[PDB]
Parts: C-alpha cells; sequence; structure tokens
C-alpha cells in the first residue's frame, strides 16, 4: 500500500475530489496548509494557502491515482504543486480491527 | 521506528490521548483535518471534520499503539477511521541534535 | 528522496525558513498543529500549538536539511521538537507530469 500525498491549489480541491471519486477513490484526508514551490527566473516568496489531499491505496492503484490528480489539479502555471508517494506498511480499520499488510 | 497515523472522530481525541498516555506514549502531533471513508450500501458524501494523531515509536511498540487507538477510538459505526503505519528512517531531537536511526 | 518533517515552535518558523532558503531549499509545506513531547522530571501536559514544516529532498541533501533545521529551531529547552525522515518513492510535478523515482 502507498500513501499518495498531493499539495494542490485550494480552488482545485473539488475537481480533484470528483476525478478521484470517478475512478473509485472516495476515502481521503484533506488538510489546509501553506506552501511554496521552487521557481525559475529573475527574482527581484510568501507561503501561500494550499490544500493537502492524502489517499492510501493498493500498490496497483498508485499510477491511476497520480494520473487522476495530475489531470484535474494542473493549470500549466507555476504553483500547481506536487504529489509524493510514501510506503504504508499496515493500514488498520478502526471499526473492525482488521488490517492490511504490505507485500513482503 | 514507525510513524503511526490515526484519523479519528474529533470527539474521540481525549480518549485516544488518555489511552496512549497510560501505555507510556505522551509525545504526539495532532492536526485538524477533514476526511471521508468508503461506505457500503445503497447511495441515493461530504468531507467531515476529523482529527489526525501522529506518534513515532520504536518498531516494538507499534502493535501496542495501534491496539490502544483502536480500543479507544472505535464506536462500531462507519466513520471510526483508519490507522496507517509508515517507516521512519531517522528521528532527530532538535534540542540536542541526537538521532535515532532505523534498524538495517 | 526523503521527506523531512520538523515539528517546531511556531515563533521559530521564520528562522527555519531563512536557514533552509540560504542552503537552497525553498519548496516546503507548513501546517499548524498541536503537539507535546515526552518530558523528564517530577510531574505534579496540554497539547501546545506547533508548526509542522515538510520538505522533500534528494537523498544527498537530508543531512544538510536536518542540520539547518536543528541550528535554527533549537533553543536548548524542552519543547524544541523533532525531525522525522521518511522514504518518498516517487515525487511528481503536477504542472508537467514529470516524476522523480527513488534509487533501487
Amino acid at each position: 500500500m502507498k500513501m499518495v500525498v498531493a499539495v494542490i491549489r485550494p480552488e482545485k480541491l473539488e475537481c480533484v475530489k470528483k476525478a478521484l471519486e470517478e475512478r473509485g477513490f472516495v476515502g481521503m484526508t484533506v488538510t489546509e496548509v501553506k506552501g511554496r514551490g521552487e521557481q525559475k527566473g529573475i527574482r527581484l516568496v510568501d507561503l501561500l494557502q494550499k490544500t493537502k489531499v492524502e489517499v492510501v491505496v493498493s500498490d496497483d492503484a498508485v499510477d491511476e491515482v497520480v494520473e487522476a490528480i495530475v489531470s484535474s489539479a494542473r493549470t500549466g502555471k507555476f504553483g500547481d504543486g506536487r504529489i509524493f508517494v510514501i510506503p504504508v506498511e499496515k493500514s488498520v480499520k478502526i471499526r473492525t480491527g482488521e488490517e492490511e499488510v504490505a507485500a513482503a
């Protein structure tokens, strides 16, 4: 399992939700944050409001989650953000105590 | 070392704190977020307020942290949340600069 | 690539930003959280406001990021916080779709 963490423009959250829902990814966690990226060009940078979306998915769904977020979050301009993929070794359902365990 | 990340109902934070404290886990980080899970049944789902609790513990304490959060955060109803366990390779104490390093 | 996660005193955020900027680390994500550490001594502990800073850097930059945060965030007193280093397997630029992939 992997956690896919996207830091995106706040006005794009709804699009990203819809794009993920349509591929069958409804569980997520959303946090309000501030971020800045690294920019190229003559300088002459504040932390801006952004939205963090986290989904934990099977290994075989990562490409598809990342494609959905990229398609729906991108504008083509600096500040679109980044997606990070991080290993999750165990995912526990609190309601039942059942757990998923990462492949060896 | 592992980071144990629980996304739980906000009204359960105090119970989860107490349950962790009693097993000797006092250090944590708490973030206000919004989340939704995936539900089963006839549809005919907003992001709700939730609370994220993170603790970084030794490899040998993960089962015990996860048991404490499950016992104290569960209600038996949809929306209880999830716990994710993620590898931490290094944990640095800012006050002293000392670090813990994961097993090879 | 690694994600370096620092939970620091809020009044130290600007110092930590400057110290990271000067070493060439401008991209970051900042979240307002609450935390407490574990303390030594006669008891006789609330969650306090803290600031989470995340940067995702190349494997070869982790020591340098961690040194910069420790130098600029430390006061020598309990409550300075912790830095966690977590594996990132893929980092995707949303603007272009290009990705960085961790070493095998």
